[PDB]
């Protein structure tokens, strides 16, 4: 048939999307502004679509209710036909591609560690061997399952130890582990994806700090519904984009162009 506007549902998160300060003067896709914003933009160029910008109705990556089975969050609207694609760090996971299509990852990425400056935490084995300072991860994401799923003694340990702890561990967003972290003077460190923790550890006030190495290798990929026409065009355009340099120019751009922390 003819074409139609395609609806993209994203999400806000910084820098990938944010409102822009004047947004209450702005319509449509101008209201928006970061890393998945001008990619949005790039993929819609290459693949020849006209599109539009939505955020997620329910404020959700999109998990699998075990009791109901009904998906939440952008693959949900995706899995239901709310929304054509979404261009979001939706990480690829197993039990997502089972049900929506994902490109070749847009971004790399590893689980990381972020601390409140000077705490007295080098490393994921530091915080298995002691219980002052606690820990956890986002509520629902890839990294509390990454510690589900362990066989590394470490890490073994540090899921017994969260799955249990009191008061929780596990936060709403990321606004909100950062904000544990930085209001809990030092005994709170937070299990987060190394694309946020650079990121944060670049704003103000300037007071976290990315400890160690990652855990894990994965990535971000743009999704659309299962066996949707629109996933081989796409596909080709972030491996296309990847090759000439633009994905790494966006990177630049929101990362450490922007940094404030010197
Ligand atoms: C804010 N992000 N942190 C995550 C984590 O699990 O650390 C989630 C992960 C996912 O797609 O589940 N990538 C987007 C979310
Ligand atoms: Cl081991």
């Amino acid at each position: 048939g003819a074409n139609k506007t395609v609806v993209v549902t994203t999400i806000l998160e910084s820098p990938y999307v944010m409102m822009k300060k004047n947004h209450e003067m702005l319509e449509g896709n101008e209201r928006y502004e970061g890393y998945c914003v001008d990619l949005a933009a790039e993929i819609a160029k290459h693949c020849g679509f006209k599109y539009k910008l939505t955020i997620v109705g329910d404020g959700k990556y999109g998990a699998r209710d075990a009791d109901t089975k009904i998906w939440n969050g952008m693959v949900g609207e995706l899995v239901y036909g709310k929304a054509d694609i979404a261009i979001a760090p939706l990480t690829i996971t197993l039990v997502r591609e089972e049900v929506i299509d994902f490109s070749k990852p847009f971004m790399s990425l590893g689980i990381s560690i972020m601390i409140k400056k000077g705490t007295p935490i080098e490393s994921a084995e530091d915080l298995s061997k002691q219980t002052e300072i606690a820990y956890g991860t986002l509520d629902s994401g890839s990294t509390k399952e990454f510690f589900r799923r362990s066989k590394i003694a470490v890490f073994d340990k540090m899921w017994t130890y969260m799955r249990s702890a009191e008061p929780s561990v596990f936060v709403r967003t990321t606004a909100e582990g950062v904000a544990r972290v930085r209001k809990s003077k030092g005994k709170y460190a937070y299990l987060l994806e190394s694309t946020m923790n650079e990121y944060i550890e670049q704003r103000k006030p300037c007071d976290t700090m990315k400890v160690g190495g990652n855990l894990d290798s994965k990535g971000y990929g743009i999704a659309t519904p299962k066996g949707s026409s629109l996933g081989n065009a796409v596909n080709l355009a972030v491996l296309k984009l990847n090759e000439q340099g633009l994905l790494d120019k966006l990177k630049n751009k929101w990362w450490y162009d922007k940094g404030e922390c010197g």
